[PDB]
RNA sequence: GGGUCCAC
RNA sequence: AUCGUGGACCCA
């Protein structure tokens, strides 16, 4: 102890100084009141001194307007909480007011006019806070916008009234225009920018005026975009601010916008790792049902909430046992996850988003100082975010002489806690020291344990989902004869035993029923527990009386509501959200558990605009009811895109478009564009002419032209286009061409597998004597394959990959290709595959039927080139079901060889690399999979795998002839594993060739038959390939050009030269629009036209119905309209702050689905799930609906966004 | 899972 | 009448 404790208190609640700083400073003043104050004053500067070391990236912006003189203020601090603290507020307010009356604009004048009072706060608050920048603006009429505290703007305008400047001050706030007019721009920044960009493209080989006209064009936009004038007005994006101004014959003499912490470095912080940094210097020196508890640490930055979390972690594993950046520690009875709450807006975001709710927090104040002023905001955060419980850890107590002075701090904190309706008198306050606890000081060491004790007994145990009342969100409803109505979904809370009664509540007038049963795909069941996907059978309720969106619940347990208040986070542009602000009548979709519902909102008192990234409270009223109570999370959507997240906070009491304009566009769409001859050919020739190349002078030329693999990238680009553009056109007349050539090819491959099948089952040449590269690779590949693949396909593996999907089987036509029809209609199967079906039949109570048991698949023909089709075979359904099982296991395994058959994007980039580097080759095989013979396959794969492949393939094929083939190849295109299998065979060979040549196997990459491996390996790979029956496509393999190509991307010395194809006769406006869009994407850099192609574009644009020539959409939205500028689009309809544009759609009619088949398909899928910053988890997977395509077009409005 | 696009 | 796989956009 030292001096009277009652005296320090008098000093503190007079000065706002830390406890110990009041003590030691009162000890040297010999107990002199008005004296101690000064010793601290003169010190307040040395304090701020060491303070001004810390980065202060947070703060506020303030704004003041006197008649027609205004000023913008940027005083900032280092924390959210300080930013909204009364004291910091009052400083910033005064430092502003004082800068108004005294029209100051010199940062350093007031920066010093207050330097005195600035140490005043910095002492008290204990964060570096400095005036950053000031500026002032005068104009004839001016107006300010304040976007919370984070952005302020001053706008000076001549000719405009109150509303005008308000509105364009808001726009400046949203759209960061760095200049008032496109010409204002630094004729320098733009000068060298046009000299830099004039090569980037002139290096393509683009002729002078071509790259000149293009660069010019960009910078016309480039400047228009960063300029208030040429910006789409934020409250009216169809017209620009420029045009808006000119409509009120007014103008902006200038503007200012400051944003808190702009340009400040703003250091990243990693809490998790960060702790392990402190638990390092010290660490060196089955209860699996235990509940998980989320706790939060919150307090003053250097009061050491960090050091504590460290002390907690060490001591808690040193003694007892052993989302997103969260340390976690274990207690004999509970498991804790622990996050730091560094900022107020950050936490509110994570609470809404769900990426971190919290069961209890721990407030960390140092007894050295005591509550800070911003300590109230810490607690206030807790109150506003609804933390149920707050524990206090009093830290740094070893540095408190008088324990009567701890009695004092603990008092202030209870007093605050209670001021915010927390149970102050009753909240645990452990008095300890994190630091001495890391230094294994058994005393202070047990105080941590103590605090932990409170976490166990003070924060109550979170209700297990199973302990809650029953609720299942209905995903789909089926009517099954002789079973009744049944709903499927995942049970969210509780248990439902057959017998029990249930309400079905949500969209309609709530209804009641009883549980007739509970089933999964494998077994029937008598109850469904939380977390289980199930069907639930219901008694007496028709299936047109249930609806996705409704919930199934224990009766009275949940109610339907329409109006409620919430806290939402609006996604930033960054995070895939809106890029434009919205306003009063925002009208999006609210996605609850399993469905969207339209709803209007009302903003809070005084907020008029919302920006991507904003938290906000809003009151939401829905177009019809949804079952809900407090805590229900939801997503905000714009036609499929997720733009925000929210949680219901308190449920309340509840209570455009175009007709003969869509009709106009629909008529246009079903119009038939009509011309003379081959419109495609005409377009291709007009293109070639515009690039000064000879046209095709006949149909027969369009498919027989070879490029020159030299010349500049630009020359080559149009050459390759010319070689490819018409190469797959399906409507040439000139030609007795047929699918005859396809079947010839199909027979040639079989004949080749017949050779290699004989050769490879007889390689006793005479004697060992001679050794060969091929023989060796097969041996090398075999062994490596076995290592990757197993002796046999796991039963788990197959159980998580088998499934139906897609199109026609031997028993179903395209119409009945949906999985639900494969389950509802008996599928054919192969003699050797029958046991698989039976094993399936034995594992489920559902009927598993086979229609016929033959060894045939159906070989048909399918389009490919202008000069040949491609022979496919349609499999028996049950065989397909299992072929996909092995195809899915091979897919996974290949991931261990760096092969990823989900991402063609990795092959495209190595093709680009290869064309610049010449170290990687791209190779193609001729009849890639058709050439993989039985023999090769039998030598490479484990016998276990080979037998299974043999059970699962179709051994025979019946052709359109009626003729048969007994397959020489291991499998045909159309099989459910041929693709993954061919990928494996090719990879293993190429990898083996690498090892034999002393290259790295990892350099080998394969997507089906798109092979990429080091250029030096090619001659040896060619040799191996020849040996094993393959024939490499010398025309499509490149190991030495400037040219590469893989998975649809073509490169010439790094430049993208992938072409586009006119595949069909152009007959409808949709046909023409695709072609023109394909031209657009081919000839367009960043929305800017190569002029050579533009001319051809505008010519054929004219062949479209007129409305359709102006109906434009942004790229990335398909081809139901011309890709162009959407702001120009006259048919655009902005509705509720979301932009709807109409696109052409293929028009469909509904068809009846198969009820049992769909139900089976549903349960089967849920069975699959179970066998195998993130909030997108707020969505599902959709009901089976069947539809037939009529041959007409429809018009669909869709949600759109400038970019 | 459909329609479309682009690919293996 | 149009097999298997992947990716994107719209639907759903
Ligand atoms: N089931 C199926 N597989 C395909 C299809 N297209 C390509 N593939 C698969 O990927 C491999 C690549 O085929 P392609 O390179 O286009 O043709 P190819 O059979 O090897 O013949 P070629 O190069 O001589 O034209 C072969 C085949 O397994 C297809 O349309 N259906
Ligand atoms: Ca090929
Ligand atoms: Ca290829």
């Amino acid at each position: 102890a030292e001096i009277t404790a009652s005296l320090v208190k008098e000093l503190r609640e007079r000065t706002g100084a830390g406890m110990m700083d009041c003590k030691k400073a009162l000890t040297e003043a010999n107990g002199d009141i008005e004296l101690a104050i000064e010793n601290m004053r003169k010190s307040g500067a040395i304090k701020a001194a060491k303070k001004a070391g810390n980065v202060a990236a947070d703060g506020v912006i303030k704004t003041k307007i006197d008649g027609n003189y205004g000023i913008i203020l940027e005083v900032n601090c280092q924390t959210d909480f300080v930013a909204k603290d009364a004291g910091f507020q009052a400083f910033a307010d005064k430092v502003l007011d004082a800068a108004v009356a005294g029209k100051i604009t010199d940062v350093e004048v007031l920066k010093a006019q207050f330097e005195e009072e600035r140490v005043a706060l910095v002492a008290k608050i204990g964060e570096n806070i400095n005036i950053r920048r000031v500026a002032a603006l005068e104009g004839d009429v001016l107006g300010s916008y304040q976007h919370g505290a984070r952005i302020g703007v001053l706008v000076a305008a001549k000719g405009a009234d109150e509303e005008l400047v308000k509105h364009i001050a808001m726009h400046v706030a949203a759209s960061k225009p760095e200049f008032i007019k496109p010409e204002d721009v630094s004729a320098e920044v733009v000068e060298k920018e046009y000299q830099v960009q004039l090569d980037i493209a002139m290096q393509s080989g683009k002729p002078k005026e071509i790259a000149e006209k293009m660069v010019e064009g960009r910078m016309k936009k480039f400047t228009g975009e960063v300029s208030l004038t040429g910006q789409p007005f934020v409250m009216e994006p169809s017209k620009t601010v420029g045009q808006l101004l000119k409509e009120h014959n007014a103008e902006v003499t200038g503007f200012i916008r400051f944003e808190v912490g702009e340009g400040i470095e703003k250091v990243e912080t990693d809490f998790a790792a960060e702790v392990a940094a402190m638990s390092k210097q010290s660490h060196m020196s089955f209860e699996r049902t235990k509940p998980h508890v989320n706790v939060g640490t919150i307090g003053h930055v250097d009061h050491g909430k960090t050091t504590l979390t460290a002390a907690i972690t060490t001591v808690l594993a040193k003694t007892y046992g052993g989302n997103t950046s969260h340390v976690e520690y274990d207690t004999p009875t509970r498991h804790y996850a622990h996050v730091d709450c560094p900022g107020h807006a950050d936490y509110v975001k994570n609470m809404i988003t769900g990426a971190a709710q919290m069961d209890g927090a721990i407030l960390v104040v140092a007894a050295t100082d005591g509550p800070m002023p911003q300590t109230r905001e810490h607690i206030l955060l807790g109150r506003q975010v609804g933390v149920p419980y707050i524990i206090v850890f009093l830290n740094k107590c070893d540095m408190v002489d008088d324990e009567e002075l701890l009695e004092l701090v603990e008092m202030e904190v209870r007093e605050l806690l209670s001021q915010y309706d927390f149970p102050g008198d009753d909240t645990p306050i452990v008095r300890g020291s994190a630091l001495k606890a890391l230094e294994g000081d058994a005393e202070w060491e047990a105080k941590i344990l103590e605090l932990a004790g409170f976490l166990d007994s003070y924060i109550p145990e979170p209700e297990r989902a199973i302990d809650k009342p029953f609720l299942l969100p209905i995903e789909d409803v089926f009517s099954i004869s002789g079973r009744g109505t049944v709903v499927t979904g995942r049970v969210e809370r509780g248990i439902i035993k057959v017998g029990e009664e249930v309400e079905i509540v949500g969209i309609k007038e709530t209804q009641k029923s009883t549980c007739t049963g509970v089933e999964m795909f494998r077994k029937l069941l008598d109850e469904g527990r939380a977390g289980e996907n199930v069907g639930v059978l219901l008694r007496g309720i028709k299936r047109e009386e249930i609806e996705r969106g409704q919930v199934l619940a224990k009766p009275g347990t949940i109610k339907p509501h329409t109006k409620f208040e919430s806290e939402v986070y609006i996604l930033s542009k960054d995070e895939g959200g809106r890029h434009t602000p919205f306003f009063k009548g925002y009208r999006p979709q609210f996605y609850f558990r399993t469905t969207d519902v339209t709803g209007t909102i009302e903003l809070p008192e005084g907020v008029e605009m919302v920006m991507p990234g904003d938290n906000i409270k809003m009151v939401v009223t829905l177009i019809h009811p949804i079952a809900m109570d407090d805590g229900l999370r939801f997503a905000i959507r714009e036609g499929g895109r997720t733009v925000g997240a929210g949680v219901v906070a308190k449920v309340l009491s509840g209570a455009s478009s175009r007709n003969s304009l869509s009709a106009q566009l629909r008529r246009a769409a079903n119009t038939r564009i009509e011309v003379e001859g081959n419109l495609a050919l005409s377009i291709a020739n007009d293109l070639l002419l515009a690039y000064g190349q000879s046209p095709f002078n006949s149909e027969a030329e369009c498919i027989s032209f070879s490029p020159r693999f030299d010349g500049t990238p630009d020359d080559f680009r149009i050459n390759y286009l010319k070689a490819e553009i018409m190469s797959k056109y399906d409507d040439f007349s000139l030609g007795i061409d047929t699918e005859a050539v396809a079947w010839e090819k199909f027979l040639a491959a079989e004949a080749e597998c017949a050779l290699t099948n004989a050769r490879l089952y007889r390689p006793d040449y005479s004697e060992d004597f001679n050794f060969s590269l091929g023989e060796s690779c097969i041996h090398m590949a075999r062994r490596k394959i076995a290592k990757l693949i197993g002796d046999v396909p796991s039963v788990e593996g197959m159980l998580r990959h088998c499934r139906f999907s897609g199109g026609a089987t031997t028993t179903n036509n395209r119409s009945y290709g949906h999985p639900s029809f494969k389950f509802a209609l008996p599928q054919a199967c192969t003699p050797r595959a029958l046991k698989y079906v039976l094993a399936l039949r034995a594992s489920t109570h559902f009927d598993i039927r086979i229609s016929d048991i033959s060894p045939f698949n159906k070989a048909v023909t399918v389009p490919k080139n202008s000069k040949t089709d491609r022979c496919i075979a349609i499999e028996p359904g049950w065989n397909m079901f299992f072929q996909l099982g092995i195809g899915g296991i091979l897919r996974d395994r290949l991931r261990c060889w760096g092969i990823d058959l989900n991402d063609q994007t990795i092959n495209q980039r190595r093709a680009h690399e290869g064309s610049v580097t010449n170290n990687l080759a791209t190779v193609d095989l001729s009849a890639a999979s058709d050439s993989i013979s039985l023999a090769l396959c039998e030598l490479l794969l484990p016998p276990g795998w080979f037998e299974v492949l043999m059970d699962l393939r179709s051994p025979k094929g019946r052709l359109p002839d009626g003729s048969v083939v007994t397959y020489e190849k291991i499998s045909s295109m159309g099989n459910g594993y041929t693709f993954e299998l061919e990928s494996l065979i090719f990879a293993s060979l190429a990898r083996s060739v690498c090892e034999i040549l002393d290259l790295d196997s990892s350099e080998v990459t394969v997507y089906g038959d798109d092979i990429i491996l080091p250029s030096c390996a090619v001659p040896a790979l060619r040799e191996v390939f020849k040996y094993v029956g393959f024939t490499t496509n010398t025309k499509k393999t490149f190991s030495e050009g400037p040219f590469r190509e893989s998975c649809g991307k073509h490169y010439y010395s790094g430049v993208d030269v992938t072409p586009f194809y006119i595949r069909h006769r152009i007959v409808s406006p949709a046909d023409l629009i695709l072609v023109l869009n394909n031209l657009y994407r081919w000839a367009t850099i960043d929305g800017v036209w190569d002029p050579r192609a533009h001319s051809v574009y505008l010519k054929y644009r004219k062949l479209l119905p007129k409305q359709l020539q102006r109906n434009t959409i942004p790229d990335g939205y398909g081809d139901g309209a011309l890709v162009g500028s959407v702001l120009i689009n006259p048919f655009a309809k902005n509705r509720g702050w979301i932009r709807y544009v109409p696109v052409i759609t293929d028009h469909t009619r509904d068809r009846e689905r198969a009820e049992l088949g769909s139900y089976l398909y549903d349960l089967f899928s849920r069975c699959l799930s179970e066998s195998n910053a993130i909030d997108q988890l707020i969505c599902r997977s959709n009901p089976t609906k069947i539809s037939r395509s009529t041959g007409k077009f429809d018009i669909q409005y869709i949600a759109c966004s400038s970019r």
